[PDB]
């Protein structure tokens, strides 16, 4: 009865409203892998298979996820009872190592179905709740001096937000510094700044430059580095006394751990996509909480859905003591999920209702399908 | 609706068919402090607050947890709805540190209540099933050389346990060595055994005297040592190449970072009572899995209903990956649950339904009430 019958995978091309630009590459419009659990009962799950802009951040793919969705992870969970989802995850890995993001699609859109068929939020499935809103803080994406304080301004009065993320890592260091550094003498007393180089300075070129940021203000150091030098990560620290905050170094709980017994950083940036799930996802935070890191409400740039899916997350872990930047659907120049979320005073009300609180609008589903 | 009302509790006296001898105590009966949230609706759960025998183990008693239950815990649920489970247990930090067993009944106590309003087994709200039976080791109390022999060959033959527990710490260490030394050479050919010296003996006497142990067979070292000495836990290994299982050195995920950081223990008791809560020991499961230290399903000596609730974290959590010894219920003279659970091949199923998958029969609830 609450058997799955079916697991389909569309990939969705979403535009977005401005051009968000990253360290390498400059993304135009999302690509979401829309991943959907049939179950007996009629019910539908819906979970995303998605990262941010394309494989540049991690090596995964919309392309990706979904060879590894169809052909191999989504074959496990058929004819069988969504009721078994500890179980069909476990069974997971023994087909197919690591694919995290891949992962976290199928386990979203298992609970879901699961959800819905018990008629509660997803949350109801993960502790309940702890809050009903959550702060969430703007990236924008790498953006000329001018146009991202004008951005900032736009945001604060028309959303309240009252914390920034700048991306960094295009080009030269010292002009890309020199940028934030300036923005900052402009923004930094009215509100909280944070920067990303998405991994892509080296360990000599944050060290000698971070300092100047740490000076004008910035007030945390997202992914400097290379995910693999946590010592790195804590040598910012010591030369800056800025915190950092760890993305790519840390996907699995075995990578909280090790972070942990690096003292790499007083945040992590937890993101249910990331981390392959709501299940992985309860992991990285226990781990994070018990080691005092702070958890932040991250984002792989989630449509409608895996947002959802994260503030559920976040509606029920206490551990999630950083605020979010759960802002993806409003990155989107449309969307396909029928409601819309309520973005006020720097925040975001958690969406009420049966699993993810939001449903699926199979015709701009159907519209944006690749 | 899903409002919490009332909140009771009941300190139960049930006898045991034979007295059970710890390193200082001796018991002839367990207590258990039985707690029961009341809904709007109508429906009531029920948890566990139970310390092995008594207050010797770790400082808490039925006595101490009835007084922080009803004066200080209890107040904190009342007018909210039970589906704030997780919101619930962080208030309780609030208003009562550490005191994690007495936190237990009310963590099981509201899974229970919730799961049955919501019409399901208290594993759902825990991911899953992931297993429907698990093995169990049998623990044996301290006795005389001939009546552990006798009891060991009785289980296996009635029961077919596969692993047997014996308990140390009663007088001469000497005599104490000898005593399970001689029992391994008559039994440990057929099965696996472990002991457990409640942290009974101090660093010299363990290192000295376990070896003798390790060169007879002996497979586990339960918690020989002092809660807080780490290191020696470690060295004992290190000098016996035998692993040892963490038990009062863990009882919080800060805790069991430690032990993760320290090397100093290759298994973790994990009960689900002395965690603070079904979501305390998912956490426990998570940093133990991640350093891949593997978790039993250990025993406080749960009456039925505590062993339920620690047998749906079971079948919910793959973490739990060397067996279990919740084998609590077959110690009791009687019980007050209605339903039996079923012991065979060295194993348990787990109980299927609504709740903890057990109804407690108020009658004979009333009658061990003290
Ligand atoms: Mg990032
Ligand atoms: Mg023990």
């Amino acid at each position: 009865d609450l058997t799955i019958q079916k697991v389909e995978s569309r990939i969705l091309d979403v535009p977005l409203i401005r051009p968000h630009g990253f360290a390498t590459t400059t993304s135009t419009e999302q690509h979401i892998l829309l991943v959907s659990v049939h179950l007996e009962n009629g019910v539908i799950g819906y979970g995303e298979g998605v990262v941010p802009g394309g494989p540049w951040w991690g090596g995964e793919s919309v392309e990706t996820m979904k060879a590894l969705v169809d052909g191999y992870l989504a074959p496990v969970l058929i004819g069988r009872a969504v009721s078994e989802l500890a179980g069909i995850m476990a069974d997971l890995e023994r087909v197919v190592a690591r694919a995290r993001y891949a992962k976290a699609a199928v386990d979203v859109a298992m609970h879901d179905a699961w959800a819905r068929s018990l008629n509660v939020p997803v949350r109801d499935l993960l502790g309940g709740t702890v809050r009903d809103k959550v702060d969430v803080t703007w990236a924008l994406g790498v953006l000329p001096l001018d146009v991202a304080v004008a951005e900032i301004e736009e945001r604060i009065e028309e959303f309240g937000n009252r914390s920034f993320k700048l991306k960094m890592g295009a080009g030269d260091p010292a002009e890309d510094t020199r940028r934030v550094a300036e923005l900052a003498r402009e923004v930094g007393d009215r509100v909280s700044l944070r920067i990303d180089i998405n991994a892509r300075w080296d360990r000599r070129t944050a060290l000698h430059y971070l300092p100047i940021l740490a000076e004008a203000g910035v007030e945390l150091f997202e992914q400097p580095t290379p995910a693999d030098d946590l010592e790195t990560l804590r040598e910012i620290t010591r030369r800056t006394n800025v915190s950092v905050m760890a993305d790519e170094s840390v996907w699995t709980p075995a990578e909280a751990l090790a972070v942990v017994k690096a003292q790499a950083a007083d945040v992590i940036a937890l993101k249910t996509t990331k981390h392959g799930g709501l299940l992985e996802s309860k992991k990285i935070a226990a781990i994070a909480e018990a080691g005092g890191l702070a958890c932040h409400g991250a984002t792989s740039l989630e449509g409608p859905i895996g947002t959802a899916a994260s503030l559920q997350f976040a509606a029920s872990t206490k551990a999630i003591s950083y605020g979010t930047e759960l802002f993806g659907p409003q990155l989107l120049k449309d969307t396909y999920i029928v409601q819309e979320f309520e973005y006020k005073d720097g925040q975001v009300a958690i969406p009420q209702g049966p699993g993810l609180g939001v449903d699926v609008d199979m015709d701009k589903v159907n519209f944006y399908t690749r």
